[PDB]
């Protein structure tokens, strides 16, 4: 079995190897990359996502989210308070303000210590989930706006044509902005490209050990657990590396820098934070290996998790028994 300790793998494809996206994913899996839940891909040195980032300031963040925490430093929830619209240029100035900017630090490890010690005492503002793309249309390799769609994968594997579309999303972050512990909708893959700015630190649990994280989360968030049988789908809960280590949960960590891709694999729980002002682009995708994970994915039916139009068809075709109750949650 390749990668039996489920370490995060880092890949350096040549420009020749960067032509065929599906084939490279399948290569990474042949080497065991999926067992970690997360992989890093450093693009060939010849490749670029676009020529410059000089003209992005007039992108609108229609609903910036202030991430307010409750709990203790290593075990907390966050809720998202909606703020007034602002442009990317306005958001960048805010991120660089004395109130919100990254503190002085020695290295990524010292910054990580400061994040876990102090996150709960501040409410950073995240420009998340903005439909759009920063890839130049002439970028032909690993362009997240040009990938094969999950609806077309389901049709190719299963023979059933379904409605729905699959487009990317932009994330504009600042110091302390936080992504809570989750897997993707329908336990899909994700791919994330850090276009610009400061790094993003990731934590991940190997897919084969995901249920250990779920059982800890039920213990640590006991009211949330009684409210919903899949409450990590709400994307609100944080658990620190120190707490995970104290409870014996297997995980790994890695920092992504500008210019690098990360891939999350089906049923790979992940969480993380931004080091400063940055912009990332991400999308879900599928391969033939995903289909069995899609059939088994948990679902929120309490009504909190409220997801896309396109997830309807996935539930309807892959999980017909759940269909009914899940759509009651979505309506
Ligand atoms: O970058 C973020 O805030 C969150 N991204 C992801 O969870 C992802 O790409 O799967
Ligand atoms: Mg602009
Ligand atoms: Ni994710
Ligand atoms: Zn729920």
């Amino acid at each position: 079995a390749q990668n039996p300790n489920c370490n995060i793998m880092i890949f350096h494809p040549t420009k020749e190897e960067f032509n065929d996206f599906d084939k490279y994913i399948a290569y990474m899996e042949s080497q065991g990359a999926h067992r970690a839940g997360l992989a890093k891909i450093i693009p060939p040195k010849e490749w670029k996502a676009r020529e410059t980032y000089d003209n992005i300031s007039e992108i609108l963040i229609a609903t910036p989210l202030q991430q307010v925490a409750s709990g203790r430093a290593g075990v907390f929830t966050q809720y998202h308070k909606k703020k007034k619209a602002m442009t990317v240029g306005e958001y960048r100035h805010l991120a660089n303000s004395k109130k919100y900017q990254t503190p002085p630090h020695q290295n990524f490890e010292d910054l990580e210590r400061k994040y876990w010690k102090n996150r709960i005492y501040n409410s950073p503002i995240y420009g998340a989930d903005i439909s759009g793309s920063l890839f130049d249309e002439n970028t032909k390799q690993w362009n997240l706006g040009h990938l094969g769609t999950i609806q077309d994968l389901l049709e190719k594997e299963c023979g059933v044509v379904i409605e729905g579309v699959n487009t990317p999303y932009l994330y504009f972050g600042m110091w302390k902005t936080t992504f809570a512990w989750h897997t993707e909708d329908m336990d899909l893959y994700s791919i994330n490209y850090l276009h610009l700015g400061e790094p993003k630190t990731w934590y991940v649990v190997p897919p084969e050990h995901g249920q250990r994280l779920e059982r800890l989360a039920r213990e640590l968030f006991p009211g949330s657990s009684r409210g919903c049988g899949a409450f990590l789908r709400h994307k609100v809960a944080l658990i620190s590396p120190t707490v995970l280590k104290e409870n014996g949960i297997p995980f790994n960590r890695i920092t992504q820098e500008a210019g690098e891709f990360m891939v999350t694999f089906p049923y790979g729980y992940h969480a993380g934070f931004n080091h400063g002002f940055n912009c990332a682009e991400a999308i879900n995708f599928a391969t033939p290996r995903w289909i069995d994970y899609g059939k088994m994915a948990s679902q929120c039916s309490c009504g909190e998790a409220r997801v896309t139009f396109s997830m309807d068809a996935f539930v309807r075709i892959l999980q017909p028994e759940r269909y009914d109750l899940w759509k009651r949650g979505q309506d």
